[PDB]
Formats: structure tokens, sequence, C-alpha cells
């Protein structure tokens, strides 16, 4: 799951 964006988490 990423943010808006994608910092992958």
């Amino acid at each position: 799951t990423k943010s808006a964006g994608g910092i992958v988490l």
C-alpha cells in the first residue's frame, strides 16, 4: 500500500 504519490510503505 502506497501514498498519494507512492512512498512504498
